[PDB]
């Protein structure tokens, strides 16, 4: 079996990508956020505190034919982001593009944090990371791609985001037609729960490649690049008047600069981040001064390949038993 669904972003700063969910019976439409940095599949829903729900779309449990609570089950998440969610759990089907998984786990939120009230585009989050993340107890919860992988075609699922445009998530096969030239596919370590992987080494705009190991995590959930220190530097001194800015958090530099590309290693091969890609728009409406796309992870303790360097490439993610990273040019 197999499944594919479309993905759009959320604004046009592409700040997150939202992907329609069929959930319960008859169907529940929501746009849920993928996040391969978490194992958990919450919703806004007929629970959530009627004052911390604005403009979003939720689950009513009640509504479903398919849909069982799970008694004394309960969960609560906190995100880098100083986000966090709550609440208790529900089992039901669930369908993405085609692909159908019943008795998940579908995490119902009692409470959310003001930065989710505030995304009225968001429905809420589809972990894509590896289970020993999910915060169910006291009984732990897989993730829906786990859920899959034995009915999968292949137990392996990609990602393929546009700039400034839709995108495709597919699950159970590899489109050949998606990418340019081949795969390359590196080791993941899972000791943490995430999809980790070591980068080979960077370069700044037509730059020497600088051949150094970075340790970081491919993680949709992110909207930006979060690197060492060291890299960071290398690339803004290379802005004209950019600079970092304690009160903005972060690298900032004049909108009419030009920015260079960022190349990034895979094994022998390099995935190149137009410039483009790299500009986040006016700190402030009406500002001169733009916020920049690769920022410091000195503050996160990991360094962090968000959307800002995934949406230069074709993701493949693969879940056999021996987890690989594969990434190709598109
Ligand atoms: C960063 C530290 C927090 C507290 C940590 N939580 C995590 O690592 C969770 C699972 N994953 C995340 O915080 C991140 C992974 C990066 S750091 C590990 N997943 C992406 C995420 N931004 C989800 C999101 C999407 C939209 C809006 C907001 C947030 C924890 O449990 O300790």
């Amino acid at each position: 079996s197999t499944g594919s669904a479309t993905t759009t972003p959320i604004d046009s700063l592409d700040d997150a990508y939202i992907t329609p969910v069929q959930i319960g019976t008859p169907a529940q439409t929501l746009n849920l956020d993928f996040d391969t940095g978490s194992s958990d599949l919450w919703v806004f829903s007929s629970e959530t505190t009627a004052s911390e729900v604005d403009g979003q779309t939720i689950y009513t449990p009640s509504k479903s034919t398919t849909a069982k609570l799970l008694s004394g089950a309960t969960w609560s998440i906190s995100y880098g982001d100083g986000s966090s969610s709550s609440g208790d759990v529900y089992t039901d089907t669930v369908s993405v593009g085609g692909l159908t998984v019943t008795g998940q786990a579908v995490e119902s939120a009692k409470k959310v944090s003001s930065s989710f009230t505030e995304d009225s585009t968001i429905d809420g989050l589809l972990g894509l990371a590896f289970s020993t993340l999910n915060t169910v107890s006291p009984t732990q919860q897989k993730t829906f791609f786990d859920n899959a992988k034995a009915s999968l075609d292949s137990p392996v699922f990609t990602a393929d985001l546009g700039y400034h445009a839709p995108g495709t998530y597919n699950f159970g096969f590899i489109d050949t037609t998606a990418y340019t030239g081949s795969i390359t596919y590196t080791a993941v370590s899972t000791k943490q729960g995430f999809w980790e992987w070591t980068s080979t080494g960077y370069a700044v705009g037509s730059g020497t490649f600088k051949s150094t190991s970075i340790d970081g995590i491919a993680d949709t959930g992110t909207t930006l690049l979060y690197l060492p220190a060291t890299v960071v530097s290398a690339y803004w001194a290379q802005v004209s008047g950019a600079k970092s800015s304690s009160s903005v958090g972060g690298y900032v530099f004049p909108c009419s600069a030009t920015l260079p590309s960022f190349t990034f290693g895979v094994g022998s091969a390099r995935i190149v981040i137009p410039g483009d890609y790299i500009d986040f728009g006016p700190i402030s409406t009406g500002s001169s001064s733009c916020f920049g796309g690769i920022q410091s992870s000195a503050g996160i303790g990991i360094n962090i390949f968000g959307d800002v360097a995934l949406k230069a490439a074709f993701v493949v993610f693969n879940g056999a038993t021996t987890p690989t990273l594969g990434f190709a040019s598109k």
